[PDB]
């Protein structure tokens, strides 16, 4: 199924996602009310893109893409059973394509994406990330998902939540925010994380923060491997001798099998020291140098 | 040594204070360049209000309270050796003559003494508190300090943390924020709050949030009585079946030798819970009963 139409697709969430897919070879339609510099580089990468809203716009469309259904490309679509897709399930999509680190948790998503992708563009590597719902790739000179690497928020509020399908998957910490997308209930919030972990291949990676006594307590449920990482005297990879010089935060990385690492970040708290630890696991288990590891997250503000 | 005066006796965190000591049966005099309600209600309580800044308002004073060292007041103070005390230091010395509840932690601080304050006054206490440096009573019919409890946040970032004298001692967390108040260094801060804590007496009580892995850490060095708290399976006192009812949050509160007891509180976050669970080990310890408990926690916006 070749063709992917988006209707209104110069908005700042759906242009990513065509650039994307353009990308990997698909042939990609977009509708807009007005032309704009984001629809003039989408035909410059070889999207189709029409000026007005008309049913004929749909026309040929295998799925379409939206961010009201009274619309006529989505009533043609519909009423033409051709399947109509929201935009942050698309974005979801995009994972199979690519290596993708999924980063979960309640708090401190948007962070530890931001310093993967600063390490692993220190490595070279240029990843494509998406904080907020937007694909970015920091100074690339490529169309969005050129890297091999694909790094994304994974929200639970959000409806595709469960249908990622990560390679690696970092739970931050596990709170109730959104228990209200689950009945209400904390317990089944816990039961969604515990499913989220296990689509990950069986050789895939989940990176678990045990200092978060939730992550902590589901922990032995997780039938993939796992590496825990924290203050906590037994995780796997730990930062200790915190200090301060300065506005920038000094620790010490402990690994299995290497040497202590000195890191530091530009960014106060120890929730930063997490998600840099967080980061330092996921460098680490794709070979990422100390150098770039270092670099990566001194770098970042 | 009975006489105390305050420069600039009507600023917010300075009237209080002066309240409280004017309860404790100490003769207070201030001075202020403008009369108002504050400093005529302090005179209405009998202090003495001079509405200059000259250096015979300070003739008689036993201590200087202040919050401009040019100021004569303070320099016919100093010149005659009467001793110079920071508002600050002067509050912390309040809680010598009560019940003291000192709130410590990096986090949730605010939340956990008005919170413990709610239901102490759903007891019928009507305790005296400090949030922000301010003294308070909500609803009070008295003079500050009327009732046996002073409940107050106490900031490791404070000049005056480790001269607190408190009956209890809350600790939530322990974070790096002000590792610069203590030469930069986290593991010079965590000695700190283990100082901190022996500054209870050997019957006092120590209120530990073993959520906290550096909580958790310090725990064995507390030669004093301790009740841990949080949500982890070997905590004291747990909240389980954590649950949402609208923007109400609902839990039951596991405590040792008592009945399972629903809860609910207004606030979201799991934070929030580890706040009521604190305020529930306090309130406990102290003797009040599950209806003020329950009224304490439901009451409070
Ligand atoms: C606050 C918000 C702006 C945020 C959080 C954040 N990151 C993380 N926060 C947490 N939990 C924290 C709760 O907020 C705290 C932090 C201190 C140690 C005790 C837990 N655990 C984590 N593990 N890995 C990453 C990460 N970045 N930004
Ligand atoms: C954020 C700020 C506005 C605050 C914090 C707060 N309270 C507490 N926060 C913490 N740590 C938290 C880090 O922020 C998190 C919360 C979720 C479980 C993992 C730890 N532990 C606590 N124990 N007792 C009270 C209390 N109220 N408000």
């Amino acid at each position: 199924i070749r063709r992917i139409h988006f209707v209104g697709i110069g908005g700042a969430g759906m242009c990513g996602i065509a650039e994307v897919l353009l990308n990997l070879g698909y042939e990609v339609s977009g509708s807009d009310l007005k032309a704009s510099a984001v629809t003039e580089r989408l035909e410059k990468f070889g999207a189709q893109i029409f000026i007005g809203h008309q049913a004929e716009n749909a026309d040929g469309a295998d799925v379409l893409v939206v961010s009201n259904r009274a619309n006529p490309e989505v009533a043609s679509a519909l009423e033409r059973r051709i399947p109509v897709v929201p935009r942050a399930e698309m974005l979801a999509e995009l994972m199979r394509y690519r290596h993708g680190i999924a980063v979960a948790g309640t708090h401190g998503k948007t962070t530890t994406t931001s310093l993967i992708a600063s390490v692993f563009a220190a490595g070279g590597l240029d990843p494509t990330f998406v904080i907020g719902g937007r694909l970015n790739a920091a100074g690339t000179n490529a169309q969005l998902g050129a890297s091999r690497y694909l790094v994304a928020e994974a929200d639970e509020s959000d409806a595709s939540f469960l249908h990622l399908q990560p390679m690696v998957a970092v739970v931050t910490n596990i709170d109730a925010d959104h228990m209200a997308t689950y009945g209400g209930d904390f317990n089944k919030l816990k039961k969604t994380f515990v499913e989220f972990l296990h689509n990950l291949p069986f050789y895939g990676l989940a990176v678990m923060c045990v200092d978060d006594p939730v992550v902590r307590e589901i922990l032995p449920q997780i039938a993939r491997p796992t590496v825990t990482y924290g203050l906590s005297e037994d995780a796997d990879v730990r930062a200790i001798n915190i200090r301060q010089e300065g506005m920038r935060t000094w620790f010490t990385v402990l690994r299995p099998e290497r040497e202590p690492l000195d890191v530091s970040v530009n960014m106060p708290g120890l929730h930063n020291v997490l998600n840099s630890l967080a980061t330092i696991v996921i460098a680490t288990d794709e070979g990422i140098s100390d150098e770039a590891i270092v670099q990566g997250l001194s770098g970042f503000q």
